[PDB]
This record gives structure tokens, C-alpha cells and sequence, in this order.
């Protein structure tokens, strides 16, 4: 394991959790598997990566490749065995699951075409050292008749799909595959009632989930033995769909933080804008959780937004569900968020916070477990946590320092408030932050903008979670298959097709408007974010199934999927109060 | 209170120290612990991620006319307005003092934290080093006096000067003119020592091993007249530093504007499969840049810059010691050696920069480059490195496995090289990747075959081809136009240059090779040939050295680590000077 076995042209490296790659703060990939190397190759070769993937096959559906430097995106076509498109050196060769890869696949470099051959590069193949000097791992008999070119793989049992090359030319190169309708489909299920949720299922010697029951009682929602799956199919639409539209997201960030006309759109306190940059080149690789919104079903897979800044829901998908599954699913599926709070865990252990981090929650009992089931990713990491319930342990020495309740200092938090919140503390000549106080009165604002304090999520991620950034989404990526139409009016397209009134720093689901093709407000939500802008998304109803509409949520985990949990509610609009329903993925 | 004891904060938190006798933030170099001007810069970097260039004294601060965008090496404009001035002193603003009474020689600076209409609160560093009024964000108040329209400021001491205030606005009324030196005082004068005999034997000290490799490759001797010594006045030399610091950031700012377009970047021939990395290195070695050399016409008409070489650049051992040698030998005024402190800062340069324990240096086989990998092998050895020479290539060779190793087989992974980039790109010009082995028959490692693998960290860093191509004077027109310092530069004689005469100049030439000197008669006034005749030459407005004593004098100075490191002098019987032009002693 590790042993160096060579080089690739340009001298990349061969070889045969704490096995990450990483160059600089980019992730290549887990060591030492097929997909490292390309990765790795790309990168240090061309300066571009492409997401990541589960399986070295799901890259021959990519269709676009990041160029780090600047954080933009790039074209990325793909091309059958037997193309009139000729493989050259430095494309991306892929091998379809099965035979010698059984259920990976696989993926390797083609250094160099011939005339009648085609020498590849690649790891997970050979473990063996090369021959001095020689830059690649294998010879492919290529033939050429008739303008069409063929590989021919070493071994006698494996589908070759095909290579890749990152080119605006379309010609030759096959469509984006497209997932089917049928497989997208959420149904529902029901457990046999032998009255496993007749009483405390909850196990309330576990702290976290007693921490649960608190602030909601022995209940996920009103019918535990119902329960709905999705064909495993589906989740790697999921998978697929998060990780691309992470990178959208990022790429439309960094878009708009690179024009003050786009930013200006987001009503920030202007004040804020060169720490918003700042904030983005230096900890634009320190994200550690996110949740996105989708409507599933038939007709594909739509965003509705992405709550970069603090999520929630973390608990029940990837713990209360988990007990739900523990106590009464004799099935083959699977909890599709099992693995959260290690994911998370991993997130915290490659993040550069500090060792000592404070938890800041309200003092509302419902964060309570959820700032707990944080905690406990943080001291699986290794950090040491304060949960701090309110601003009143927190206090100044005289200098003007943070300190916490036994008198430590506060220099790194991660926080459930969310930073608009402590904007508006902002909007009422340089961010008003007091540095001492006569009764030692210490407000939000007052420590999450103190240049010396680590805060977790970043300040950038408000620039994802506001929804100012649909539109621009939209212009960037028009008519992409994810993306609905948003824009900040409501245009002749979108008057059209009915659509979502929604404020863009808004949450829970409040001052929601869902107007009709037609003229009918077919929903319509209370809250207190009726005074701010506003922007108006495609319409796009979701699903009913069994009496309840849903809502699939993916989760992001230092910007890969760490899994999907759904929500219902008797109405379109899906809202805080909304339920939590099992979900178990299916092949 | 003691040295480094915080005594309170400015608005937004920045933290004001007590400098009761060197500070950076990330990779942002602020200040010197804990000066007036460490506050100023780190104030506006915190707050408004904008930074001003390294200035010896806070007075001088007043005369910069521009602020740099950290976040995007952009370029802001920076007015200057006197005290007194219609253009009210708005918050954040920049107040500089100028040296006098109670700021004797510094000068100083501090910031306006706000406006009350008869007065003006400020903070600052080095005024007060006692702790402040727990929660007050201001170290001093100011009255101002308002009078018709005008607005005064009063300076809490009796003897001291205030020269105005400074706003980052590209409103330029009411604002000053960026004064500009009297040519008298950039004037060259000629001198000479009185004859006793001090340079008649041996007065180079042989037993230092830097000097006797000097002496090995020239002999006791400098120049040929040891008795004769050039001066300028120490405002030209702050002219001259003035100039080094503005002009290496203008160059940085037009490498940054030539990597982000292709349109641009393609002007400097260097072989495409490098673009990637070229840009790779801006972004990670943006700071590891140790040490450049800028050459300017200097005289009465004013301070011009032919070119700047940051690749690799020479004299730095002629100037920080053999002319050391000559004063400490025969100088006995009260002037002194502009670049005294090389090795010094040299060394400095090296201790930050991100190098690795163990730095191979490699030099070309010249009896003549020994002093200059030696003396720069002792900066690195007082940074505290370890350091080995590679005269030429034939000690390198590689592992089984393909690793650089040299000649006592350990492996070689920095670089400090003298070579030249493009001698390395030369190696490229005659695939999927760089073509470098990772192994060969005869063990023969080629230059390129270290430079440009992977693992290999080199000095200078690869995107400092750029800067020190030519192909950028034009771009550095585009962007600066009829600059203080630039000279009009094209790609072709355009109708300005055929009026004024012009320098043809090789976009990738070194030793004065190749250049031809035509006058707006149309003549040529001078000629050189080269090894670089056939590749893409720039034109550049003519505007001939002076001549001083039967000589002709550019002007040099050291950049290192992007801040004036000394300045030194050459002289040449004509009005181009080459390799073999000598040093001139300079005070
Ligand atoms: N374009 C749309 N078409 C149909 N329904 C929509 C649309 N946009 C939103 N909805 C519904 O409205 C709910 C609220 O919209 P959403 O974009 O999630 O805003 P939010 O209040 O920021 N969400 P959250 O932070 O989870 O509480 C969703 O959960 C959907 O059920
Ligand atoms: N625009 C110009 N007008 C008049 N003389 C010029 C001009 N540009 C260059 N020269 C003269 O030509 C010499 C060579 O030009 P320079 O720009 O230093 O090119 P170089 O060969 O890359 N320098 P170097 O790397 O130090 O050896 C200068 O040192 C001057 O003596
Ligand atoms: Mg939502
Ligand atoms: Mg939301
Ligand atoms: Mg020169
Ligand atoms: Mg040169």
C-alpha cells in the first residue's frame, strides 16, 4: 500500500477516513483507488476536477468539469466505444461497472494514442513497480475503420464506455443520460403493527434522544407504522443532483461576489460586503453542513433552495429515524442518512477550527438535541464544546475580550443562529459591534462579527442560502434540468406557469404565496418576512402520496450528499411544523 | 503597559496594542509591532479588505495615491486632501501627519472612527500604550472648526504638523495633485576619493570564502577606476523606493489581469500545456516571490523603468557586499550603501517564506554565478536552512521508482535555481502533459525535468515568468496609462513611438542581447546582438541613459519579497548596458 510504482506524463504519481488525498485544501480522492489518480492527474495537468462520485462509472455522466483557480465551470462531453471522435491523450477513459469491476467500474488516463494502440495511465490495476521511466500502465488495441474508433480492454469480461473530452464541440458526443420517470417515484409502505410504537421506543438512556423526546414527545409524526421508499435508484439521482448543484451554487457565489450589482441584490448591510469576500477566499473549503430542497417525483428532480447557512433535521434523519428502523423495519432498505453524524464528524476533523469550539444555540428546548447531536460530531472529532443556551454566560474582561461562562475565551463557535439574524442587529460606519459593556451586555452580532472568533457555517454561505441567488442560478444555468425558472418579478414565462412568491432570507416556510397559472392563490403562509423581497420561483407543486405532499431533502456534508430524508405536510407549503417521515431505500 | 498588551479595540474590533518597544494576518503582511501604521494597514484590512504598500516612514503615507484589493490583487484609487479642505473628513478615513514636533522624523497616522460636527474621534497605535476606558473604541478626539464650507482639524499637541486625510473615492475635486521630485534632486553627481592607496593590493578580504569566490571570477576589482564613486541624494533614493514598491505591485496586478485572460496571456509565447500551471502558481506562490531587479532611467527628467527582472536576477552579491567592501575600504564620508542590508533582508524574506528545511541550489556551471549561489546560500543558511550547490546537472539522478535525488542520493524537493524559466520552456519547445523524465536510461535528469515536477518547490515561483516576460510592458501601458514611471510600449512602432524613437527588446531576452536603439530621426543610435533575434520583440519609447563622468548610469534596485531591497548603479560606455557592464559604487 502506497508503494510509488511510477509516474504518469508529468510526473503524477502511481501507488497500490485518514486515507484522504488532498493537494493543497482539494480533495483527489480516497487512497489509492482509480478515481484518485484522474482526479489527481487532472489536477495537477489541467487545474480542473471533476465532483465526486460514488462509483468510478457515475463519471461518464458528468457533463462539466471545475477549473479551481477560479472556482469556474467547464464543458465536458462524453463519447461512446466506437466513436468518430477520437480518444486523445489526457482524456477521461471510462469503464462501465462490471467483470474485472464488478460494481465499480472504473477510470483511467489515456497518455497516449497510436495508429493501432492507446496507452493508458491509471491505479487500482497494477500493483506492481513499472519500468524505469515508463508513464503509463497499459496498451489498448484500438481500431480505426471507417473514421469510427474502437478500444479493445485487456480483459475478457469488461464493458468499456467510453472517454471524455472537456470541449464546447458537441459533435459526436451523446446526451446527458436521463433518468426515468418510473424509477423517481415515492411510494408508500406500511410496517406490521405488532405494536412496536406502542410506548417508549425512544430510548431514553441515550441523552441526545431524550433531549428529543423533550422538545417533541415519543412521535417522528402521527402514523409511525406507515413509512415511504425510494428505489435506490432514485437516491443516486439524489447523489448526483446534490453534489452538481453544490458546485452551482458555489459557482454562483463566487460569481456574485465577484460583481457589486449582483451582490447588491441581496440587501446585505453594504457594510458587510468586504467580509463577505474575505470570508469566501479563505474558508470558501470550510462548510460543513447544508440541507437542499426538492420536489420528486415523475416528472424529475427540482431545487427549491438550498439552506447553506444552518440547517436542521440533521437529529431525526440521522438518528430518531434510525431508532424508528431499529425498532420496526424488518425490510432489505436502508435509513438513506444511517451514516450523518459520521459524515459530519469527518466534515469537523478537516475543518481548521479551533480545538476548544462553543456551541451557540437559543435557548428554544427544540435546538436543544440538535445542538447536542452536533456536539457529539464534534467530540467524535476530537473537540471540546461549551453549549452555550443564550447570550447571558457570555460576558468581557476588561480589555475587551470574549469570554464564555468559566471565564474561557470564545474564539471558535459553530452556531444555530442563523447570520441574518445578527444583520439585523447591523441594520439599526463599520460593522457596531461593542467590545465592553457597563452591565457586560454581549449581543449576536457582538461575537459572530468579532474578527477573532472562528465561525462555523462561514459568513459566504449567506450568499447560497438567500434566495437573491435563484435568479442568478438562472441566468448562469438556463434551463438546466434541476433548476425552476426564478426571476424578481414575475415574468411573461412565469405568469405563465404559476408560481412561488417567496422572501428571499426567509424560512420555515413563512410569507409563502403559491399563485396559479391561472390567478388563484392555491396557498398562501403567514410569517415575519413579509416586509422584505421577494422572488418568484416557477410554480412546481409537490407530490401527494398517501395523503400528504413531499418534500425530499438531501443533506451536504463539506459539500458532498451525507443523505436524504423526506417531510410531509397536508399542504403544499412544507413548513417547520411539517413531520418527519421514515424513509427506506429500496433495490 | 508592557510590550504587546492589548489595551481596547477600533470599531469593528480592530485591537489597538501598546508598542512599548512583525505582524501579519494570514498571509497579508500588516506592519512592524506595534507602529501607527501596523494599526492603519490592519484596520482597513479587517474592515474593508483593502491594503497600502509598505512605507518607511507614516508621513510618507500621504503621498500614495491608490489602495490595494486584497481578495482580487484590483488596484482602488486613493485621493489626498489637504487640511483645510472643502471635502469633509469623513469616517474611515485615512489621517496622516507629517513629520515635525511630536511625530519628530516618522511622521504618523491614525483613523477617523467618527463625526460630530465641532470634533472627530480617532484611533490609533503608537501615541498612547495604556489601557482604555473599558468599552470606548477611540484613543483621541480632535476638534474640528468649520468654516465656510472649509473643514480644520486641530491636533491635540502644540508643535506637530497634520498634512490632511486620504478617501478611497474616484471623486478627485477638492483632492491633491500626487506630488512629484524636483528633478535637481534625482541628479547623478560624480565623485572621488583621495588617493592613499586603498585599492592597490589585495583590499578584497580572501579569506571570506564569498569574496574570494567573487575574486575568483573577477579579480580584485570592481570597475575600472576604484577611486570614483557616484552619489545621489537620499530623496532620490526614497523617490527610488517610492517607485519599487508602486511598480511591483503594478506589475503583480498586471500578471494577475494577464492570467485571467487568454487573450492576453497568449502575447508571451509560452508553450500552452503550462497555462494551467502558470495559473496554479499565481494562486498558491502569490507570496513566495524572494527577490527582482528593476532597471530605470533616472535623472532630472524623472524615474523610468525599462524592465523588471523577477526570475532570476544578478548583482545582488556586487551591491550587498563587494561595494560594502569598497566603503568599509575606502569611503569615509558621511553617505552610505544604499544596499547594505541585502543579506539581511534576504534572509528575511526566507524565514517567511513557506520554504522547506533542506533547499538545493542550483547553479550553471560559471565560475561566475559560485558568489551568487553562495551569497544567497548564506541568507538562506541565516534563515536557517540547509543548503547544498548543484553546479550543473550531472550530480542528478533518480530512484528505481523515478524520484529526484542528487548526488549523496538524498532527495531533492526545493529549489532555489539561478537558471532561468525559459531556458526551462526552451526544453518544451522541442503531447498530453509536460514532457519530463521520470526516469531515464543514462541517468541524465534534463533542468526541466526538476523545475517542473510536481513535488519539486521552486524559487522563483513559475508564474514569475510572467512579470519578467516583456510581452507585459504593453499590458502594463493598457492598464497605467502615461504613468509616472511606464514608458510607451507596443507590439508595434506605432505613430507615437515613431515620433519619440524606440528600444526593440526581445520579450524573453536577458544581458542587453539583441537590442536595437532607433532615434525619431530614424536612426540607430545603437545595436546588440543576441541569442534571441528570432523571438517576438516588444517597442518600447526610447529614453537614453544619462551620462555622468564619461559613463552611462541606470539605476538598479533589489526588490525582495516584493519591497525595496537597496539600489545599486551601472555604467557603460553606451547607452545599453549588457552582462559585462561593471558596477559602479554608489552612496
Ligand atoms: N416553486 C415552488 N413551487 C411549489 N411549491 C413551492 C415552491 N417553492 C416553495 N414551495 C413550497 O414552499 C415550502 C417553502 O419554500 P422553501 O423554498 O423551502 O422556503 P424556506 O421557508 O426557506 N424553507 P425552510 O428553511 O426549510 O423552512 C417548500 O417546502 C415547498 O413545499
Ligand atoms: N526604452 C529604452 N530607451 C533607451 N534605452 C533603453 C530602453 N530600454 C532599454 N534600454 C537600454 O538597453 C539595456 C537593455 O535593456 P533592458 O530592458 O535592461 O533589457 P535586458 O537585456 O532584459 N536586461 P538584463 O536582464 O538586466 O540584462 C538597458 O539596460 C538600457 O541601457
Ligand atoms: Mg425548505
Ligand atoms: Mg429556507
Ligand atoms: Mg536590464
Ligand atoms: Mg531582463
Amino acid at each position: 500500500f502506497g508503494t510509488l510504482l511510477g509516474y504518469a506524463p508529468g510526473g503524477v504519481a502511481i501507488y497500490s477516513a485518514v486515507f484522504r488525498s488532498y493537494i493543497d485544501d482539494e480533495y483527489m480522492g480516497h487512497k489509492w483507488q482509480c478515481v484518485e489518480f484522474a482526479r489527481r492527474f487532472l489536477f495537477l495537468n489541467y487545474g480542473v476536477v471533476f465532483t465526486d462520485v460514488g462509483m468510478a462509472w457515475e463519471i461518464f455522466s458528468l457533463r462539466f468539469l471545475r477549473e479551481v483557480v477560479n472556482d469556474n465551470i467547464l464543458p465536458l462531453q462524453a463519447f461512446p466505444n466506437g466513436s468518430p471522435r477520437a480518444p486523445v491523450a489526457g482524456a477521461l477513459l471510462i469503464w462501465d461497472k462490471g467483470g474485472e469491476f464488478k460494481d465499480t467500474g472504473h477510470v483511467a488516463i489515456i497518455t497516449q494514442l497510436h495508429g493501432n494502440k492507446v496507452r493508458i495511465a491509471e491505479q487500482n490495476v497494477i500493483h506492481s513497480p513499472l519500468p524505469q521511466g515508463q508513464q503509463w500502465t497499459r496498451e489498448l488495441e484500438m481500431v480505426v475503420e471507417n473514421g469510427c474508433y474502437t478500444l479493445k480492454d485487456t480483459f475478457d469480461d469488461t464493458t468499456i464506455l467510453g472517454w471524455m473530452i472537456q470541449t464546447e464541440d458537441t459533435e459526436y458526443s451523446l446526451p446527458q443520460p436521463e433518468i426515468a420517470g418510473e424509477l423517481l417515484k415515492i411510494s408508500g409502505a406500511r410496517l406490521e403493527n405488532k405494536g412496536q410504537f406502542d410506548g417508549k421506543w425512544l430510548d431514553e438512556k441515550d441523552p441526545l434522544q431524550n433531549a428529543y423526546v423533550q422538545a417533541n414527545g415519543q412521535v417522528i409524526n402521527q402514523d409511525p407504522y406507515h413509512y415511504y421508499t425510494i428505489t435506490e435508484s432514485a437516491e443516486q439521482e439524489l447523489i448526483k443532483a446534490t453534489n452538481e448543484l453544490h458546485l452551482m451554487y458555489l459557482h454562483a457565489t463566487d460569481k456574485v461576489l465577484k460583481d457589486d450589482n449582483l451582490l447588491a441584490l441581496f440587501d446585505i448591510p453594504k457594510i458587510l460586503w468586504p467580509r463577505l469576500r474575505l470570508s469566501w477566499q479563505r474558508r470558501r473549503h470550510h462548510m460543513i453542513t447544508g440541507r437542499m430542497d426538492f420536489c420528486m417525483d415523475e416528472r424529475g428532480l427540482k431545487v427549491y433552495e438550498y439552506n447553506a447557512d444552518s440547517a436542521s433535521c440533521h437529529t431525526e434523519a440521522g438518528l430518531i429515524l434510525e431508532r424508528w428502523a431499529e425498532q420496526g423495519y424488518k425490510g432489505n432498505g436502508f435509513n438513506p442518512a444511517e451514516g450523518l453524524i459520521n459524515e459530519l464528524a469527518g466534515a469537523w476533523k478537516h475543518s481548521r477550527a479551533r480545538p476548544f469550539v462553543h456551541i451557540m444555540q437559543d435557548k428554544d428546548i427544540e435546538e436543544n438535541y440538535h445542538a447536542q447531536f452536533m456536539e457529539q460530531a464534534l467530540h467524535q472529532a476530537g473537540f471540546e464544546t461549551r453549549i452555550l443556551r443564550g447570550l447571558d454566560e457570555l460576558g468581557w474582561d476588561a480589555a475587551g475580550q470574549l469570554i464564555d461562562g468559566e471565564g474561557r475565551l470564545v474564539n471558535c463557535v459553530w452556531k444555530t443562529w442563523a447570520w441574518e439574524t445578527a444583520f439585523d442587529q447591523i441594520r439599526e460606519a463599520a460593522v457596531p459591534i461593542r467590545t465592553g459593556h457597563p452591565q457586560n451586555e454581549v449581543r449576536l452580532i457582538d461575537v459572530l462579527l468579532r474578527p477573532e472568533v472562528l465561525v462555523f457555517e462561514p459568513l459566504w454561505t449567506v450568499i447560497p442560502g438567500n434566495k437573491a441567488i435563484l435568479p442568478i442560478l438562472w441566468s448562469l444555468f438556463p434551463h438546466h434540468r434541476y433548476l425552476l425558472d426564478t426571476d424578481f418579478t414575475v415574468n411573461d414565462e412565469l405568469v405563465k406557469t404559476g408560481y412561488a412568491v417567496k422572501p428571499i432570507a426567509g424560512r420555515c416556510g413563512s410569507n409563502i404565496d403559491l399563485v396559479s397559472h391561472h390567478e388563484e392563490v392555491l396557498d398562501k403562509t403567514s410569517g415575519k418576512f413579509a416586509e422584505q423581497k421577494n422572488i418568484y420561483q416557477q410554480l412546481w407543486c409537490l407530490p401527494k402520496v398517501d395523503g400528504k405532499y413531499i418534500q425530499v431533502c438531501t443533506f451536504t456534508v463539506g459539500g458532498n450528499y451525507g443523505g436524504t430524508c423526506l417531510r410531509g405536510d397536508e399542504s403544499l407549503v412544507i413548513k417547520k411544523e411539517s413531520d418527519i417521515e421514515p424513509l427506506i431505500v429500496v433495490k
